[PDB]
């Protein structure tokens, strides 16, 4: 696994989450499932804890965007670039950005939003890319088995744990 | 009644329109249903027809955004700027965004979407703010508990048919 250089780190247990927007592609309460999984993966992991805000900046704001939209790393339209997050850190950081021009789904027959949420979270509590192909950071995410047999690997739980430890409680 | 710098038009009579995004604001049919009828409201004025895209490129792209998101204004929050939309024309020009820092409603608790959109199409269309108190290009939003009984007013309709015209199916008075 690895960790961003100078390992940056939230340095509070509990962080929030906001939806921004919301994709045409599925149903608004689709959306709110498969990002209330993606945190729930790396939540029984560690001692992290997550509460949603509707309003007001929250640590982590997730939104759905085309080409350039606020940073400087505008989107490449429909494949390749299918999302992408940013370290832990105030203002823009621990946000994570997904690209409309891609077909979220529910299922494995686009682009499955559930294992892209995961790994683009992933980013935003302080991991990088694995070199380990099981793991879900490795830079294929959507390719994976699903929740049908999907697990976090222990690469993914050994590199989010030397990060913020194991669930004391 | 007052027009943009220049006096851009659409040389095509039918318009396509797409919406990019969602508000977390309302249910999805809800936005598409106050969108429809900001359509209608022009269409009955002028010989103007619209079309739904789902994917592609359409002239009129709407979508809901927060502070910076890939133009030339930002929005500054929960208040003041509600929604912006750029005069008729290729790429940008004749798209709307909402404010989403903002809580659009289908009633008068919140920001009317059905309201400030067709201020908004108005815009996308070619129409810039009235001087007329009682006109929908008027920059104001009004704080009037009443909405039920909506008309575009007289300068609105002079305004948007010398750039497009009367339907052709209406007879005049
Ligand atoms: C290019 O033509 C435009 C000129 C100014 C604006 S604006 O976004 O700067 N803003 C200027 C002003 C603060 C004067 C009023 N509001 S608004 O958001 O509060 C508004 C929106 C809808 C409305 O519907 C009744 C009335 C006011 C608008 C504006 O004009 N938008 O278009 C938008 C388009
Ligand atoms: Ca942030
Ligand atoms: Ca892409
Ligand atoms: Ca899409
Ligand atoms: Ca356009
Ligand atoms: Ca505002
Ligand atoms: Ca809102
Ligand atoms: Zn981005
Ligand atoms: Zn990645
Ligand atoms: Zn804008
Ligand atoms: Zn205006």
């Amino acid at each position: 696994f690895r960790t961003f250089p100078g390992i940056p780190k939230w340095r509070k247990t509990h962080l929030t989450y906001r939806i921004v927007n919301y994709t045409p592609d599925l149903p608004k309460d689709a959306v709110d499932s498969a990002v209330e999984k993606a945190l729930k993966v790396w939540e029984e992991v560690t001692p992290l804890t997550f509460s949603r805000l509707y309003e007001g900046e929250a640590d982590i704001m997730i939104s759905f965007a085309v080409r350039e939209h606020g940073d400087f790393y505008p989107f490449d339209g429909p494949g390749n670039v299918l999302a992408h997050a940013y370290a832990p850190g105030p203002g823009i950081n621990g946000d994570a950005h997904f690209d409309d021009d891609e077909q979220w789904t529910k299922d494995t027959t686009g682009t499955n939003l559930f294992l892209v949420a995961a790994h683009e979270i992933g980013h935003s509590l302080g991991l990088f890319h694995s070199a380990n192909t099981e793991a879900l950071m490795y830079p294929l995410y959507h390719s994976l088995t699903d929740l049908t047999r999907f697990r976090l690997s222990q690469d993914d739980i050994n590199g989010i744990q030397s990060l913020y430890g194991p669930p004391p409680d």
